[PDB]
């Protein structure tokens, strides 16, 4: 769950 939520914050903030 946590990882799956960072990379996605992460490819929306790119």
């Amino acid at each position: 769950a946590a990882a799956a939520a960072l990379a996605a914050a992460l490819a929306q903030a790119l």
